[PDB]
């Protein structure tokens, strides 16, 4: 019954579940202090190399600290996109180090004002992860694409089919977490977004 | 027999239309200033919520106010690359916010010095759109790319055949005008673009 | 017996040869003091119009003046990757302008911490090229993808199958020789990486 669950494997992945299926997943502010407080949890345990972020039930999260915190972390945030991702949900997979989706799974920026103003919010991101181009026909659009257009796009790195899903984002999770010491992960991080989010 | 033909459509959408089929719409002062006069009158239209560009004939702008003046407009432009889009008419096209070419639509990087050095002209939105090696390679190359190409580089959101190029570049901007209120797209452009046009 | 071997074709190209397949020409003081004296003689030829570096037998070069130095040339520099890229590797290859890889050639972004947070190093230049996310992916995982992948990453130009690498990266080389003159090649090197390697 908490907005959000937490898990931690044997290999030191803290799996980070949204629990409002019925309302697949949409932002709210449940599920940001479970969401918060599970990061922190995560981020607080040096037990932790790897952090897994996924929704429970048909949806990532479908609508509804700064937008893009999570990229100031220590230590990586690997997405695991199981269904519907719209909205602030787009923000916070795309602010993630890593996004893997489920084969079918529906992507929209779909924005009100406040969510296209934000600063460091999907505004930013975007188009750094894409371009001014895509950015632009994403928003000014809103239309809906699927997974597989979203790794065309390079807004994911692998579609996998939903079965597979968690396990291909839990291989990789800890894959990662055998490759690179803590202090690494952190440093790449850091290199990699630099001056960018201050 | 004007240089730029100017349209309104019931859904409001402007087109306008490069008008010098001959010289296949080849840059030039009576271009320029039909192009600036047709851009402030859509832009000075409230009644007008999407702009169109498109050029007559055979050819979009092949060869030959600041270069990036179209990012800092309140409306958004969809070029709709009918055929040959080089030098200063590839660089025109990639400061629209959207772009649509036909199939087997020729694209050249190929420019003077002046058009090399010119400030937020080509060597600006180039690898800004796609990256220091496209740009590069296309630069330095000069080399003659078609329109799937361009769109496997991000250059181009879409290629449809020639007989579909306006009717898909209207229907997706109706479909903009719909989705979007104005200063909704007036606000996606500015944050998108960001501090980076000033 | 050289570190590095230097030879110019009658068209102006300058190719520049690692020599230590023994060690699939893993970095080291001596290919270094190779690679720069090579550099400084092809850049100060007036003879000589582009660049061509490549390493000889399996291996292009496969782990261990700043790392970005090449940038700054007048001179564009091909990379034609003939086999293993790895670490140091594949920091020079991408610092170059244009890169070729044979069909099958192995790259990884393994490095050390001094690798890592090196300034204008892999940190920079890769994320630069392709996205934070891809530079996330590649740097926490450390992981192998061949040259096929690499192109789809836009890591890469172009990929030719082995016995055809250094005929093409020869063709395109004399190709740009002809279409640019010298000071435009340096006017465009200049204005593609612009304010961003000061
Ligand atoms: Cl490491
Ligand atoms: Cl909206
Ligand atoms: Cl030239
Ligand atoms: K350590
Ligand atoms: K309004
Ligand atoms: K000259």
């Amino acid at each position: 019954q908490d907005a959000v669950l937490y898990e931690a494997t044997p290999g030191g992945v803290a799996i980070i579940t949204f629990n409002r299926a019925d309302r697949l997943n949409a932002w709210g502010p449940d599920l940001a202090a479970g969401f918060y407080a599970a990061i922190d949890r995560a981020e607080a345990d040096p037990g932790i190399r790897v952090i897994v972020l996924t929704g429970r039930g048909r949806g990532f999260c479908a609508g509804a600290r700064p937008p893009h915190f999570v990229t100031m972390l220590r230590k990586p945030v690997i997405a695991a996109i199981n269904g519907p991702c719209v909205g602030i949900g787009l923000t916070q997979a795309l602010m993630c180090d890593v996004r893997f989706a489920a084969a079918g799974a529906k992507f929209a920026a779909v924005f009100a004002r406040r969510g296209l103003i934000a600063e460091f919010g999907i505004s930013w991101i975007l188009p750094r992860l894409t371009s001014w181009a895509v950015a632009l026909d994403l928003l000014l659009s809103g239309r809906t694409f699927l997974a597989e257009e979203a790794a065309q796009l390079g807004l994911v790195k692998e579609v996998v089919t939903p079965e597979q899903l968690m396990p291909r984002a839990l291989e990789y999770a800890e894959d990662i977490a055998r490759y690179c010491s803590p202090s690494s992960m952190a440093v790449i991080k850091r290199q990699v977004y630099g001056d960018a989010t201050r």
